[PDB]
């Protein structure tokens, strides 16, 4: 019951969570974001969690500081206190071969503008 | 009724508070903050409030770990203890689905207010 | 406000910045947080990184 | 301040536009050196 | 809109509190 | 115990039996809530909106 969805380029995984009977969705990352922490926040959401873990199917426990990326190809086997879910991601579509260059300079100019506005409190809160 | 808007490149959500019933404003960064920050500023601010938690309009919970602005492409449903705040004035206005079409957009208003200013004068008195 | 005591405060004001640049410049920094937040930068900004 | 006397202690020792032309001339950049570089 | 009655000898007040807005009764 | 606890002693018992709970209280068989200090006893005369 548990689904994987791609919103902006970043997975949504939207969990049917204990006590509060509620969908709780979770917005990630594949690079910053790994599972020693997702677990944490997994844990934060519903404290009542008592024990919580995931893995492949053929694994017993995939690793702490696994890369999200690394678990965004496999169908991995979630487990809360009475449930387990193996569920699958889904696909990521890709046009990096000639809008690319396109759209990763639009990418670095609009990078370039955000580094433009945001960098005069950052220089002043490094400072301090 | 709740209700945002973005007051010098902040948005400035402003909702009603329990206690005291007064209406109260709040300024957030759309980078730096997440949805669990700015719930403990909603329990941090006024303390009359037991559960606080914010609805995608599907009835799905947001957790405490996404983004502000992630947050601010949609509209939600805000749950304080009792009364339900469908807010729905965060302003959605990328519709174009063109990418360059908004770089046009930006080069236009940089364009004007580089001229508006007269500031290559003010370069010219810098060297100067 | 203070304790039964609404002591009503102004700023000496300086404004330094006329109405419709303010309006644009708003627009242009509302406008880039929308792009960064749309076509997700920081994802691809620490793709370089890996 | 003590309770009675007054030491004068004596210790020895615009933005909108700088932003929006570095703003400007990241507009401006790309184009320009790649004409720089030709 | 506040009360007080004595069950069995105690004052049992009642009152009304601001937040979610549910009147409380105190024994004391 | 009726002769020993009061209300608040058994909602921080029910607090902290669970982790997954945030709001508890027991009302009247009317709309109204039963405080922390009230006595267990007086909450077992009658019936009530757990």
């Amino acid at each position: 019951d548990v689904t994987v969805v791609y919103q902006n380029g970043l997975p949504v995984i939207s969990v049917r969570l204990p006590s509060r009977r509620e969908r709780c969705q979770f917005t990630l990352k594949p690079i910053s974001d790994s599972v020693g922490v997702f677990l944490r926040q997994l844990q934060e959401e519903d404290r009542g969690i008592d024990r919580v873990a995931i893995y492949s199917p053929d694994g017993v426990r995939v690793a702490a500081s696994t890369g999200i990326d690394l678990l965004l190809l496999d169908d991995f086997k979630l487990v809360i206190n009475d449930l387990t879910y193996h569920v699958r991601p889904p696909k990521r579509d890709l046009l990096s071969h000639e809008n690319a260059a396109t759209l990763n300079d639009v990418k670095t100019l609009v990078q370039q503008l955000y580094t433009t506005l945001c960098i005069e409190q950052h220089q002043l809160n490094k400072e301090r």
